């Protein structure tokens, strides 16, 4: 269709909020390995297991693909949530690449 | 009734970056007449032909008027939408512009 | 839960705001006493009245407690909104506050 | 020249801000004329003495004239300050309207 | 050194708008080939002339490479500005992509 | 003097940010213990140690008092800057808040 600037200038921050955090994670204890390449993020941990952060903009939509599956997240009223469950997009992220670092790396707003 | 300052200052944030993007396409090929007045911003093209972008307080709505019609815009989930069709703002106003300039005119958030 | 802080950032800025235009009053013919602590603003006018500004995460609302009542507020679509009649934030507490000062004070997003 | 976009995105900003001000305290105790054309606010106190606030852009500032005189600010390391003395432009405005309202009014970022 | 993650965010921001912009244009007339690699942003024109805008952070600046040359920017009070000259870094990039497309591309902060 | 509410707004801002990446950590496995009274913000990590970071306004500063030291940060083009080494401030807490939590704490813009 038409792009969404709207939605992509939202979208594509958080991919940079994402990418600033794991730069600072990478400056400290962690060694995550990070790939940015169109709309797609791609971390992979020292055991090998990935994270992907990339837009879907049919939906308008930013999706996590993760050990722990894959989510889909909308902006409602003033966030990112999970399209089936309401949780917040950094707090799940948190959560996911904690689970696959081994070491806490902590997403924020 | 009262003034609502959040739904103004993101109302007058888009008149304010459609008139600048006027004025970058005015630095080139472009003459598009620019006239701010009050909440109403009103481009003259070349042909003569107008859009004219404006504020309707009273349901927290911005409006194009252009030669393709008389369109409604509500933010809703983080961004300006047709209050009929969904489209997103920037990417009407780009469409109509462009119809009207006989040059492509691009706005974008 | 898990903190939510695209939520936290909006309403920690409610706060914030707030107490800059207690500061800029206070430069001026204003006397209203000021705190801050944890999530929670109190301020104390001259007639010993109260308004407080606080933070509800659990449904992720900022509240007022005034003279008026108590009023809970939503980020709805773009800004905070009574969840009851819809009024948007700044313009109740400018309304709640200006009766507590006798003497205007204007808070504006 | 060249438009500078940057420029007058946050100069924009200011006048949008301003107005937004004012507008609350004409909700309350105020009687403020407001008129903005193209890059100029004038504010009209009921006592007949004026506010302008407008832009400069040769030198990427805003101005203001006031009863107290002609003042220009520019954006130096965050924030708009008086070319003459570093008096931050809000602190200013502040002053100078309560002087000429009769009745405090506050702006603030 | 240590990521620096105001500049980053600053930075990338920059790229993203130009990505957007480009996106409205490729949604008209334009067939402009875009390719985000890292902090690295390829625009191939029909004519199969370039355009890339990318990161140094070791200086916190933004640089263009196009036909016309190669321009490095800082953030300076407020905007992004040629280390050389002061030129703001959307006037030149529109001037330069104008050039190379062969119809106006309107670059706005 | 007067308050100086561009300068608060960031400043306020940079207390927020850390406020927030901290609850995250805490979240996870941190127990650091985190009090906000007034314009300063206290970190009492697990092992007895502190970090403050608190406002400075008669410098437009924000202050860090850690293990390592007192640390001065000002506003300067675009990012918070120690005044001696013009070490980015978000980097600098990193440093200090792991070399006291004994486990990574990433703080980002
Ligand atoms: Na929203
Ligand atoms: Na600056």
């Amino acid at each position: 269709s038409m792009s969404d600037t709207e939605y992509l200038a939202r979208a594509e921050a958080v991919l940079a909020a994402v990418e600033r955090t794991v730069d600072v994670a990478n400056d400290g204890d962690h060694d995550i390995d990070l790939e940015r390449n169109g709309s797609v993020l791609t971390l992979t941990f020292e055991n090998g297991s990935k994270i992907i952060v990339n837009l879907q903009p049919p939906m308008k939509e930013v999706w996590i693909a993760a050990k722990a599956g894959g989510f889909h997240y909308r902006f409602i009223d003033g966030e990112w949530r999970d399209t089936r469950t309401g949780t917040e997009f950094f707090s799940a992220l948190t959560d996911y690449a904690t689970q696959q670092a081994g070491l806490p790396i902590t997403f924020s707003a």
